[PDB]
């Protein structure tokens, strides 16, 4: 099955980060990697200018089911990232998210795909558009479409 992992980081110097993760995915079990984007630069929201986030995307080729494909994403975050201290509710240093599985819908208390919000993020969709330009989501939405008509702003690279 291909599944598609959005990868991002708030660090201020991301790409070793980035790329242990990138090297964690690959080594996942009943995995490997098909494809990466290249690192995109998304700009932080506030006017003071917090670090620029690092976003990617990922195509993993994996027999894996959904939930043991999702273990292994939350393992490596735990593994490859934290939380900040400033704010122990907040955003973790490593994301891993599942954006998509195969063509599956899934909607389960742990898990729910394809991610809820991935539509509305220029930052994921770019990415995804890089490796998987002719991508069908499974509601029959062309990506192609959703970037031509809603017209997010391209993400310079990294």
């Amino acid at each position: 099955t291909v599944a598609y992992i959005a990868i991002g980081s708030n660090l201020a110097s991301p790409l070793e980060q980035v790329n242990a993760a990138l090297k964690a995915l690959g080594d996942i079990p009943e995995s490997h990697i098909l494809t990466v984007s290249s690192f995109y630069r998304t700009p932080p929201l506030g006017p003071q200018d917090q670090p620029d986030y690092l976003a990617a995307a990922v195509a993993l080729e994996t027999s894996l089911a959904p939930e043991e494909l999702l273990n292994h994403t939350q393992r490596i975050e735990l593994q490859q990232g934290r939380v900040r201290k400033a704010e122990r509710w907040g955003p973790r240093t490593l994301d891993l998210d599942i954006m998509l599985f195969g063509n599956e819908v899934i909607n389960t208390e742990r898990l729910t795909v394809p991610h809820y919000d991935m539509k509305n993020r220029g930052f994921m969709l770019w990415p995804l558009f890089e490796i998987a330009p002719e991508l069908v989501f499974p509601d029959g939405e062309m990506l192609r479409q959703i970037l031509h008509t809603r017209a997010f702003d391209k993400l310079n690279k990294w």
